[PDB]
């Protein structure tokens, strides 16, 4: 049975006096940066010399190497590529890691690989966000939150729990709930989402898109049907609050629900469940552990390829001429991660 | 090439002195009269005796029956369950609609089968909202708009397509953009969108959580991961803006990315392509137009097992579970429909 933490199962007294050292700056590093900043914790940002480092200092952090972040910390956020956590923590972390002091990764992937390792006298912890930075910073600044999954994999202490559940709540991520569940469930689950799931629901929308367009339907048309207007997105996130099916019940017109209902779980043959059962044997097995170990080399060469090819496919090529013509409701980002 | 008009190719001045009635008050009709009456519209509306009159009232329209609110109406909204137009044109609109006044709907169905019809003397036109109510709502209070498209059927004035533009206009569909796209294709469209492509997104969320709970996953972490996070429907609205490959390279680590762009344009068999195509025959061809003439027998009673039946799919049963144990983050919907500006 299910433990899940909410703001009266956790306080930031774990954290009165301590410093957390950021490490990395990116998508995760920047939001933890800044809700921690403004929750009133003592941060500090370690990173390597790149724009990352000019980010954090542009948006008011103290930032230095990684190696003299880990040394005057008192909790320590590995929160770079986990391809690079292997070297990070040889190199950089392990050395300099105090007696009693707390290292949590947001993935368990470099756990699994034995990348990253318990170490005598200190705390080993997950905490793994179910969001992307964005969304965890405006839900924060909303006094709202996302998920995520934690998991105390060395307690040398005693206080590893009290501390990763603090780092959560000074986050923000216990005000949506923060479930225990093994850092190796959560590895295979989390690529199973990026590498089954997200691929096919994009793969899904292309298809719907050229059927459309080979059968002679206006392009910009068939572009914002299929995601372009934002409903289908709306759908979805309307959907994760009250259920999909009972979005259609709510916000669909008689017409759209008994169209719906005619074809809902009957579009999908076999064949798609037994791609979702490969991908994740691929995933548990190691190949896709290799694959990435492969693609990690010459800083990811292949993967700038794929980005930059995926920009002329013909879905991407109508999103940019559908975005020219049609204004889409955004917010202002400007200076989202600066001091609240 | 497109003809896409926006704020600036619009204007309110030629529903000056003109009364708009929105027919039906349900997801479409209660945000159009909410939009027209916070942009200074004179808005009736007409509606059937159940619970839309009463919250129409409650919220502070001028409500009365469908006929009535035609016959003191200069344009009319019919926002009302597609397969009731035909009887409600042919005993409400058709016998009252002034000389010179506009009828609009909302989908190009009713026209396709010929259940609306052009009248003499009269204007007929489609402007089609590409999004359901509460978002066309809450964009609009935050001075955006939904995309629609738009089709002058019949133009007796003249001056059908300024009004149309003109409503446009007023419910915020002009700060999206509001495209010229015939009814027949508009219809088609938007029937592939619900038969097709929401049942098969929906059928991708569920095949993830069976596969993942049938192989001993947590049912509740499953659950969370193909949809009820948020993430991918964040993902998916987040790339309506930017793109979908877009959003994985910006949001996603690198992890992420590398796995994404291995099974990228890989994940489906050529059979799914083909049940699209056979879907867009059905809707082309009659049949669904048939089997919703059928489903529509005894008020939808084959709906009302369907939706009670869904609740019920283990995909629901754990969603129920997961939303008693996980706090979402919501907007306070109550008081969306309040008068504004
Ligand atoms: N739902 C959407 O988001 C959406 C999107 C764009 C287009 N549309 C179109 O807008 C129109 C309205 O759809 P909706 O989803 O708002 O419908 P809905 O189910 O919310 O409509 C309910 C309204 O219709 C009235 N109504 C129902 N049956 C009636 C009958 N037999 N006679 C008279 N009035 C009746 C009810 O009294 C109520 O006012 C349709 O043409 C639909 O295709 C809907
Ligand atoms: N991206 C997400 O939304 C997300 C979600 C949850 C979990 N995570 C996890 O969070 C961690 C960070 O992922 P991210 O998406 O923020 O990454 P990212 O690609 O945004 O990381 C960029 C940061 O990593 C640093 N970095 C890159 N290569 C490095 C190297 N070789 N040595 C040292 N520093 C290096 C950069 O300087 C920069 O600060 C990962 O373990 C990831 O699995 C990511
Ligand atoms: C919400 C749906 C998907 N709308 O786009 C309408 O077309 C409808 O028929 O409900
Ligand atoms: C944005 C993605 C989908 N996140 O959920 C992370 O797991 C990641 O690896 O990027
Ligand atoms: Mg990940
Ligand atoms: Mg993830
Ligand atoms: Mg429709
Ligand atoms: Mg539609």
């Amino acid at each position: 049975n299910d433990l899940i933490y909410q703001d009266e199962h956790a306080s930031l007294q774990p954290l009165e006096g301590r410093t957390v050292a950021v490490i990395g700056y990116g998508i995760q590093g920047r939001a933890f940066a800044a809700n921690l900043r403004d929750s009133g914790v003592a941060v500090r940002v370690g990173n390597i010399d790149d724009r990352y480092f000019e980010l954090a200092r542009a948006e008011g952090h103290r930032v230095t190497n990684i190696a003299e972040a880990v040394a005057h910390a008192d909790i320590v956020l590995l929160l770079i590529p986990d391809e690079a956590h292997g070297a990070v923590f040889d190199v950089d972390i392990a050395p300099n890691l105090r007696d009693g002091a707390l290292l949590c990764v947001a993935h368990g992937h470099s756990l699994v690989q034995g990348d990253v390792r318990p170490l005598p006298g200190r705390d080993l912890a997950m905490l793994a966000p179910r969001m992307y930075g964005d969304p965890i910073r405006r839900y924060y600044l909303a006094g709202q939150g996302a998920p995520a999954y934690f998991d105390i994999v060395a307690d040398h202490t005693g206080r590893a729990r009290d501390r990763v559940l603090a780092i959560a709540r000074a986050v923000g991520f216990t005000r949506a709930g923060v479930m225990a569940l093994g850092y190796r469930q959560e590895t295979f689950l989390d690529l199973f989402q990026e590498q089954f799931l997200a691929p096919a629901l994009v793969d899904l929308v292309e298809t719907g898109f050229q059927v459309l367009v080979e059968r002679g339907f206006n392009p910009k048309a068939a572009l914002l049907e299929v995601y372009g207007s934002g409903e289908m997105g709306k759908m979805m996130l309307d959907g994760a609050d009250i259920g999909l099916d009972e979005v259609v019940a709510l916000q669909g017109s008689p017409t759209c629900q008994v169209g719906y209902h005619r074809w809902r779980g009957r579009t999908l043959p076999t064949a798609v469940r037994e791609l979702a059962a490969r991908v994740l044997d691929q995933i548990e097995g190691g190949d896709f552990s290799a694959y990435l170990k492969e693609q990690a080399s010459n800083d990811y060469a292949s993967l700038d390829d794929a980005r930059r090819a995926a920009l002329k496919r013909p879905l991407n090529v109508a999103h940019a001429q559908v975005r020219a013509a049609f204004r889409f409701p955004t917010e202002a980002a400007g200076g989202l991660y600066q001091a609240a």
